[PDB]
């Protein structure tokens, strides 16, 4: 029979872990493994901006045990920017959003700069010297530095790492000299001093840290940088194991203490449909490819 085997859900986040990414499906998972007696296991598995850790989801079985939760790279922006793909975003059988998460533009407290302004004039200053972290090549931190140099004319040098957490290691040290963070992973940094977030790449400040202005506010309304968490499931996936798995993590999602915990870090808590979550997919798929064109991305 079906119902005999138990079969773990596997979880694969292809950042290293502490970051938005690996943190926001770990909360949630608390609240899945009830539905998943077999166990919910989040596996952590780093490389080529989050593709290594997707292929390994993209390749395996369509059954739903194997899923894959990610921010926007490996889903929606990589292919277009990448010198070969093993795999084929395309494909990928939505299942929900878990967060939207505004990025923002974070230093090292001891850089001179008390705003945005001051800080393009210190990148214009030193032009070529100044060093921004990303979260990969074809993350979103990566796209919205480059963004917001189109946007200023600021040149600026990207230093790549695998994700968040490496990168905040090095801005904490003083070995980057900024990040375009989501403002989940940074804000515990801001709110303790060892890290401060000078804007807000959104139309509206965070509730999470109403004090600190959008980029729109400091005189750069089109400086607009939202990313996301997303669960996907290997191509041919059925509907209706999609649409089942996206029932169990809707329903995570409005439970209080995940609600909580996504608040206090400013990230917004969706649980979208399949279908609305492939159609957000596609439009972003093309967003940030504008953004691409636009500001000239390079690797
Ligand atoms: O592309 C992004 O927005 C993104 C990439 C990596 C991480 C992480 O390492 O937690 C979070 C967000």
């Amino acid at each position: 029979s079906h119902m005999q085997t138990p079969q773990a859900l596997k979880i694969i986040v292809p950042y290293p872990a502490g970051g938005t990414a690996d943190i926001l499906p770990r909360v949630v998972a608390e609240k899945l493994r009830a539905q998943f007696p077999a166990g919910v296991l989040i596996d952590n598995r780093t490389g080529a901006g989050g593709n290594i850790g997707a292929e390994a989801v993209f390749r395996a079985e369509p059954d739903g045990n194997t899923l894959l939760a990610s921010p926007p790279g490996p889903i929606a922006i990589n292919h277009h920017l990448y010198r070969k793909m093993a795999f084929d975003p395309s494909k990928w059988e939505p299942v929900t959003v878990l967060a939207t998460v505004p990025n923002v533009l974070v230093v090292n407290p001891r850089l001179p700069v008390k705003n945005v302004q001051e800080f393009i004039a210190y990148a214009k200053a030193n032009p070529g010297k100044v060093t921004y972290g990303s979260q990969g090549n074809g993350t979103t931190s990566h796209l919205t530095a480059s963004l917001f140099m189109q946007l200023t004319g600021t040149e600026m040098v990207h230093v790549p790492y695998k994700g968040t957490a490496p990168a905040l290691v090095d801005l904490v040290g003083g070995q980057i000299d900024v990040f375009f963070d989501n403002i989940s992973s940074s804000l515990p940094f801001h709110q303790a001093g060892k890290l401060r977030i000078l804007g807000v790449a959104d139309e509206q400040r965070s509730a999470a840290l109403p004090e600190v202005p959008t980029f729109a506010e400091q005189g750069l309304p089109s400086m607009n940088a939202v990313t996301w968490f997303a669960v996907v499931a290997p191509p041919g996936t059925p509907a209706a194991k999609v649409a089942a798995l996206q029932k169990s993590f809707a329903g995570a999602l409005t439970q209080p203490e995940v609600q909580q915990k996504f608040a206090e870090q400013g990230a917004e808590p969706r649980g979208w449909d399949p279908a609305r979550t492939g159609q957000f997919i596609r439009a972003e798929s093309a967003k940030w490819d504008r953004v691409i064109r636009s500001a000239n991305v390079r690797l």
